[PDB]
């Protein structure tokens, strides 16, 4: 069960790259296949935090449900949700990652938000979000009506603050700015809180994972230790087989000595 | 030598969780056993930095001495050391981690401190400390008489600055705030300096480790490479045994051909 | 091909420690040998970021060219480039890392710089730079004529901001201050931009690597997974050999039963 992934990255699949037709009735898997140099991976350029840990941790998964965490129509009543660009153009139309919503202001000044979610799925929940990094102060003002903004994310067992870095970057996918991505896991009974006054790429969809019992915490360091441990056991088994055959070879030799003794 | 640890985490054992009766005349070990879902692990909720590296690095230890680094009675002459709470209640009495001291103000305004320690143990020293993160600005003022504080920690080969994040978190162990934990190692001849004007969970006890020669730097990446290297050697050994028996099987066959030739 | 490295660290070799005579016509290698406790490793005390990843990632390299990225004589027309100290004294003369330039002010106030490089080598480029951390505000003013400075580094796929920490550290190599080191990799077609208004240890030389096809991304987690995978294949091979010999031992026994039956 390597999954159906084609010329996509893991990030493209979970973020919702418009070009990855992976939104099918596919549940569990034992390994994830992805293309090292994908075409449908990155949609909008930026750094994906702890990518290696996420792709490693997700290597073994049971039930895999995609569900709404902060529904587009009701979660941000007076925010702009038409956060689209040429970067994610699909069939000629401007767009964005399906599981994310890039929020901007309208009419007046971009208001600040505070939203939360409680995990009642009896599954672990993977929440993805990002941080906007404008190429120029002019856009920081145009989008959020501010020269200063922060994003605060906390949860039962998580504390992080993000700040924007405003600078012109090398042109990538025709963009001068960047969007970085971050993620956390929630256990049943936990809560996540999002507070921001600008530059927030809000979570829309989240993944509820049963995961199963094929791993521990899921940290890549544990997954690798598991493989090594497993190998060590195979080595002891073969060592026993060696002693077994050495003994038998010994006995069979003895008879060769005797059949000879008979003549 | 797996150690005597019961329903405790490594963090609970080294931080001094009141419920972990591990303070006995126990020295060296070859592996640390701990409970994946402990009851006496976390005392006061928060994030433990580089936990995986610390538990991995400590997997092999020689002499293990617990000693005072900054004695409660003399290290902070005009600070409040009665830093206790319900979170660590023991036998009905409010308390805290045994190896840590949560400092607060009194009488006037919480003064700033600057303390240092020089490693003259001829052993490597593990120093644990934490950072307070109030649920509300009201408590930041009540405890340290400030709306702004920082913690600076430097050593021969370490440079880090911590800042508080003030926010209401999901309720964990009846707390709305958090305490994060950080740690460093000192070599013989080194020095550590602690500077703070608030939100410091000061070190009280520290551990002097001889460690031994069963590892290199102790980084988990090296410990795992050591295991792999060790396996590779076992593989070469068994491969030699295979060639040995193949040769002998060949010779024994030859005689089977001849004893047959005799008849 | 372990390389010619003697009593040097990897950092000393790539940073350009005056005492490491490694600047010879040496190209590719299959492993890097270094001294665990070197004399010619550290030149000026400080923390080297992601050292383990860099030494691991460079374990397998093809063509290895050292070239100028920001030539000393033309890249900073009105900056001081005589950034030398006793720490790197060579043959009695004050000096510094050969591949780095420590910039300071002169005449007037230290001006701010903005420099960039585009990778047109058809190779991946390793760029090394550092950040100055004065022991005292007095030196921050004396060197850069400021009480506040920042270093901004961005690239096609990199975003980081550094700030100075001004404090007196434990004396190491006769220094009270520190210089930290950071590094990035550029792919062909990428760009790196350096912006600073003080405390910049500028890049002078950079390394153009062909790397080869003996690894993937080069992250240490992948290099280790490769070794484990390789071992697993060896195990399957030996398991087949075991079945082979067990079958043959069986047949040879049968004849031993019959030669006996003949008598
Ligand atoms: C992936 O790219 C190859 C060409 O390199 C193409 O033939 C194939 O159809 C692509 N697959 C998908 C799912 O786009
Ligand atoms: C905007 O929506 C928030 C709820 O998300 C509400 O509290 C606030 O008063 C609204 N502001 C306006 C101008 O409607
Ligand atoms: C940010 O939140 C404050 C309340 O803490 C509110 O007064 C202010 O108007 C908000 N900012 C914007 C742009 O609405
Ligand atoms: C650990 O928990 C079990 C119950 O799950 C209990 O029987 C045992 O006594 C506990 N051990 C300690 C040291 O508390
Ligand atoms: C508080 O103690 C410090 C030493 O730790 C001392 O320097 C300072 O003067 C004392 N302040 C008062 C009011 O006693
Ligand atoms: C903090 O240190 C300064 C000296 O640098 C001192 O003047 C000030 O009073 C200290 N703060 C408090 C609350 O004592
Ligand atoms: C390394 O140190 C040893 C002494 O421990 C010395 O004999 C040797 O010549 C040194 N090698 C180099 C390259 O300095
Ligand atoms: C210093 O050099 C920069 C170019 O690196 C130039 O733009 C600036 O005008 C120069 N300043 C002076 C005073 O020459
Ligand atoms: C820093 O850059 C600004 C322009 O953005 C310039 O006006 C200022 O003089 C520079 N600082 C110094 C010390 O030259």
């Amino acid at each position: 069960a390597p999954l159906q992934l084609g010329n996509c990255s893991v990030a493209g699949w979970i973020l919702g790259n418009p070009e990855c037709e992976l939104l099918i009735s596919k549940e569990s898997w034992s390994y994830i296949v992805e293309t090292p140099n994908p075409e449908n991976g990155t949609c909008f350029p930026g750094y994906f935090a702890d990518y290696e840990e996420l792709r490693c941790q997700l290597s073994s998964v049971s039930s895999f449900e995609r569900f709404e965490i902060f529904p587009k129509e009701s979660s941000w009543p007076n925010h702009t949700v038409t956060g689209v660009s040429a970067s994610c153009s699909h069939n000629g139309k401007s767009s964005f990652y399906r599981n994310l919503l890039w929020l901007t202001g309208k009419n007046g000044l971009y208001p600040n938000l505070s939203k939360s979610y409680v995990n009642n799925k009896e599954k672990e929940v993977l929440v993805l979000w990002g941080v906007h990094h404008p190429p120029n102060i002019g856009n920081q003002r145009a989008l959020y009506h501010t020269e200063n903004a922060y994003v605060l994310v906390v949860s039962s067992h998580y504390d992080r603050v993000f700040t924007p870095i405003i600078a012109k970057r090398p042109k990538v996918r025709d963009q001068e700015g960047r969007i970085n991505y971050y993620w956390t896991l929630l256990e049943p009974g936990d809560t996540i809180i999002f507070e921001a006054n600008g530059n927030l790429i809000a979570p829309w969809y989240a993944f509820a994972l049963s995961r199963g019992f094929g791993s521990g915490s899921g940290s890549c360091i544990e997954n690798i230790n598991s493989k090594i441990y497993h190998i060590e056991d195979k080595i002891e088994e073969i060592n026993r087989k060696i002693e077994h055959i050495l003994s038998k070879i010994y006995h069979i030799e003895r008879k060769i000595e005797e059949i000879l003794n008979e003549i």
